Order: C-alpha cells, then sequence, then structure tokens
C-alpha cells in the first residue's frame, strides 16, 4: 500500500484523507488544532461558507454531499440591501436546482474528519508541522507545548491553509517562484441573532449584501437563522483620500457602532451585540498568493489554501480547494508514480487556479458598486434566452458548472466583449439589432 503524510485536516486535506485512504493508501494526516468533534464547553463562533456546485459535486464523489446539504441553508439568490428602498432579491439562477448552500465551517469540518477516518486514515490532532528536511524525507512536529516529535514521510501533502508550513518548507529547496499581492481590505466577523434575524423580516433563504462602495457587509444564513455577517474596509486610509472609512478609524466597538448606524443604517439594529464583537474578533487580512510551481518532484505537493490563496469575493476559496483535492487523489491514485502525479496534477490545475484568482479579484467591484451597465444586463438576458446553452453569465459557469475555471474566464471575457461592443453608440435596446449580437454568440460561444 502507497502511503502519505498529509498536513492540514482542514476541507482540501481530510477530503484528500479520505478519497487515498478508500482507495487503500496508508494516510496520515497531522492537524495544529484540536479535534473540533470533541466537545468542551468553549464558546466557539459560527463562521459559514457558500458551497457551490464545484464543492457539492467533489463532496458527492466523496459520498458526503447528502450528509453536507442535510446541514446547510440553501441560498436561491442575492438580497441587495440599499437604505430607503426594500431589500432586492436577485434569483442566482433558473430554479432550486442552481442555488448555493450555507454550511457552518465546523459542522463541515465534523463530518469531513468522520468520512477520513471511516475511509481509514489516521488524524492526529494537536501536532504542528515546524520544518521539513527534504534530503533525509524526515518532517518535524510540535504540540502547542512546544515539545518536538519527527516522522520520516514517502508523500507529503502541503492542505495546511493560507500561511502553509509545507509551502514554506518546500521555498527552501525549489523557487516556488511566489508572488504576494496584497489586498487593502482587513475583514471582521459579526452577529445577526435568531431572534434579531426574525424581528427585522431578513430572509433566510438567501446571501444579503450591503453595498457600500469601498467596502460592504454581506450575511450568510445559521440553519437557527442566525446569520454570520462579514464587514470588508480598508485596514488603512489611503493617501489620497484620508477622511475615507477604514479600521484605523473604528478605535473601539464605540466607534464601530456610530459606523454602522451612519453607513449601514438598516442592519445595525440587526446586530445586537457588534460593539462586542467588534472588540473580542480580530480583523483578518485577504490576499492572493500565486506560486510558479506546486511541487518538489514527487516528494510533496501543495493544494488549495496552501497552494493558492485568492481574494473572498467569489466565494471560491472552498470550492477551488475541494475540487483541488479530487484532482490530486485522481492523478495520485492512477499516475506511473508520485513526481508523475504531482507535475500533471500542477499542470493541470494551476491555470485554473490563477482563474478563479483573477476573477475573484474581478468580483469585488460586481458586488459593492450604472446606466451602460444596464442595457449590457439587458441585451446579456435576451442573448442568453435566445441562446442558453451558449450565452451563460461567467458568475452561473463558476458557481453552478464544473467547466475548467480558465475556460469560464475565457468564455466571460468573450461575453462582456461582446455586450461592451453592442451597447456602445446605442442609446436603448430597440437601436440595437439582436439578431446581429447573437449572430456573434453563435460565432463566438460554442454550445456546452
Ligand atoms: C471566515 C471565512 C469564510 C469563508 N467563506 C468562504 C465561502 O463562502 N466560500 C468559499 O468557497 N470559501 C470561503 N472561504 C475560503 C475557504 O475557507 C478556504 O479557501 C478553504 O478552507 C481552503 O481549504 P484548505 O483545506 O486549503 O485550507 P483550510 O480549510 O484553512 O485548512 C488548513 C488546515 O491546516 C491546518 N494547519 C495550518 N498550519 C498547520 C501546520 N503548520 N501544521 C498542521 N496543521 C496546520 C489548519 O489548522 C487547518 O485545519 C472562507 C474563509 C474564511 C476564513
Ligand atoms: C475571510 C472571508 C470572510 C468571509 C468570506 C465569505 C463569507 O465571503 C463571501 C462569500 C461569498 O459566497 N459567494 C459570494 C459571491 C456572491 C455574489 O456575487 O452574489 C461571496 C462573497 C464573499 Cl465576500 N470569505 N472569506
Amino acid at each position: 500500500a502507497r502511503q502519505v503524510t498529509i498536513i492540514g485536516a482542514g476541507l482540501a486535506g481530510t477530503l484528500v484523507a479520505r478519497l487515498l485512504a478508500r482507495n487503500g493508501w496508508q494516510v496520515n494526516l497531522f492537524e495544529r488544532r484540536p479535534d473540533p468533534r470533541i466537545e468542551t464547553g468553549a464558546r466557539g463562533r459560527s463562521i459559514n461558507l457558500a458551497l457551490a456546485e464545484r464543492g457539492a459535486h467533489a463532496l458527492r464523489l466523496a459520498g458526503l454531499e447528502r450528509e453536507v446539504l442535510a446541514e446547510a441553508v440553501m441560498m436561491r439568490g442575492r438580497m441587495v440591501h440599499v437604505p430607503g428602498t426594500p431589500p432586492n432579491l436577485q434569483p442566482y439562477g433558473r430554479d432550486d436546482s442552481e442555488v448555493i448552500w450555507s454550511i457552518n465551517r465546523d459542522r463541515l469540518n465534523r463530518i469531513l474528519l468522520d468520512g477520513a477516518e471511516a475511509a481509514g486514515a489516521s488524524i492526529h490532532f494537536n501536532l504542528g508541522l515546524d520544518s521539513v528536511d527534504f534530503a533525509r524525507q524526515r518532517l518535524t512536529l510540535s504540540n502547542v507545548s512546544g515539545e518536538r516529535l519527527e516522522k520520516r514521510f514517502h508523500l507529503l501533502i502541503g492542505a495546511d491553509g493560507c500561511n502553509s508550513a509545507v509551502r514554506q518548507a518546500m521555498a527552501s529547496v525549489v523557487d516556488l517562484g511566489e508572488h504576494l499581492e496584497t489586498q487593502p481590505h482587513g475583514y471582521k466577523e459579526l452577529q445577526i441573532t435568531p431572534e434579531a434575524s426574525a424581528q427585522f423580516n431578513l430572509e433566510p433563504n438567501a446571501l444579503h449584501i450591503w453595498p457600500h462602495g469601498d467596502y460592504m457587509c454581506i450575511a450568510l444564513p445559521n440553519l437557527d437563522r442566525s446569520f454570520t455577517v462579514t464587514l470588508f474596509l480598508h485596514h488603512q486610509s489611503p493617501a489620497a483620500q484620508p477622511a475615507s472609512p477604514s479600521f484605523a478609524q473604528l478605535v473601539d466597538g464605540h466607534a464601530a457602532r456610530r459606523f454602522f448606524q451612519r453607513q449601514f443604517p438598516d442592519l445595525s439594529p440587526m446586530l445586537d451585540s457588534l460593539e462586542q464583537d467588534f472588540e473580542h474578533h480580530p480583523t483578518g487580512k485577504l490576499a492572493t498568493l500565486r506560486l510558479t510551481t506546486w511541487h518538489v518532484g514527487g516528494q510533496a505537493v501543495l493544494l488549495g489554501d496552501a497552494a493558492h490563496p485568492m481574494v473572498p469575493f467569489h466565494g471560491q476559496g472552498m470550492n477551488c480547494a475541494l475540487e483541488d483535492a479530487v484532482a490530486l487523489a485522481e492523478h495520485l491514485q492512477s499516475a506511473a508514480d508520485n513526481a508523475s502525479a504531482l507535475a500533471a496534477f500542477t499542470a493541470q490545475r494551476q491555470p485554473d487556479a490563477l482563474a478563479i484568482q483573477a476573477m475573484a479579484l474581478e468580483n469585488y467591484v460586481e458586488m459593492s458598486s450604472s446606466p451602460t451597465y444596464l442595457l449590457e444586463r439587458e441585451l446579456g438576458q435576451i442573448m442568453a434566452q435566445r441562446q442558453p446553452t451558449r450565452f451563460i453569465p461567467r458568475y452561473s459557469m463558476v458557481t453552478f458548472s464544473r467547466l475548467p475555471y480558465a475556460q469560464a474566464m475565457a468564455r466571460g471575457q468573450i461575453q462582456e466583449q461582446l455586450l461592451k461592443f453592442a451597447v456602445a453608440n446605442h442609446s436603448d435596446l430597440t437601436s440595437i439589432n439582436l439578431d446581429a449580437v447573437e449572430h456573434e454568440v453563435t460565432r463566438c460561444l460554442p454550445p456546452l
């Protein structure tokens, strides 16, 4: 039996552990955190994620989708909140087949952990990877107390997140050609209780957005009608706009309250613990990190956030990480050797990870920001109606299809250009020749 050591019992790590273990691999998974399945008296906060077709299909292949979806809230559309007007619901797709799912992170990780162990993987918690000796094929782990433990490894999988220790170790033996692109927005998690969401009639079966240009809030629902709210706001005010809102200007919870009362007036009343949440939850950082290579020969490979940290604005980090786990397990299972598997996995996945990193950066303006855009969208709907197998909105290709991200982006670019061009020098839909635009759709977009 082939042997593998996985670092990080997160989403990609636990999924790949299950897929490999059920194929008879000897799997050892090391996780720095404690086992979340060991119930304690601690009050841990609820992070929600938007699971879409790529992640759901990865779970489906692993036989875990039904279990995960049983604990997920259906989000049928995007509810845009602009003060003064009732919330506007933009359905995400054609029917209830085209939805996204709000899942609690902890519930998903419990299901994945159980799944990896049921398949035969051994999971070792409270052990963080500190260093790797590639030459000797040994690694060093430590607990929170700092006691070190050395292990031999045959194949190392870095599923250890955005700040991957495996990536750091690899960067000492190979040039990973890393390029870090900082992101000016920090984030803060806030909570809406079930009583508050019910009192203010906040729709449970939707993803909620409070656009505000350079900053915004999003809220995802929980099974108990509570919502996790994420505030995205610049860490610092830029030199050109020193008065522009930023986390630096929000000195405490009281300042956060005044900011929400002025900028998000219909949201502030739903945030009962705003002051406490603001002061006790730390401000998180966002980034895009791109690598030229994801592996060291046949010895080690990265996947998920360890390979390609991305900005959160497309809700695709988990979806991409789970899609990577399937691809990795498939390549490892069938290749001539690990070196061939890792090179083929990297060659397949890197262009797609680059595409979603670019599309996620682009999606910020689509959420938080129009006269020319409405005519483009109006023309886009007719083209999608006339040609639904050809003209598929980019959000739908990324969210509801398994088309390689690079292809979703390429078709998205053709569509965006087509619309931008077609509307240029036209006041309305009457002056636009619909059959001419449709001919360009048939000429440039093959049916899928
Ligand atoms: C609050 C929040 C909300 C998000 N919402 C969405 C969403 O709506 N949709 C979406 O698709 N994505 C979302 N994402 C992104 C998504 O969570 C990640 O892209 C995804 O978890 C990446 O999976 P992963 O397995 O690569 O890493 P992770 O799931 O982060 O797992 C990494 C694991 O490695 C462990 N680890 C780290 N360092 C070490 C070490 N040295 N030794 C041992 N173990 C280690 C960690 O403790 C963790 O268990 C969100 C992210 C956050 C933080
Ligand atoms: C660090 C951290 C915080 C919180 C998040 C998640 C909750 O943020 C998002 C999830 C999401 O799912 N789908 C979308 C796009 C929805 C749309 O265009 O209508 C989306 C956007 C964001 Cl910011 N991710 N990481």
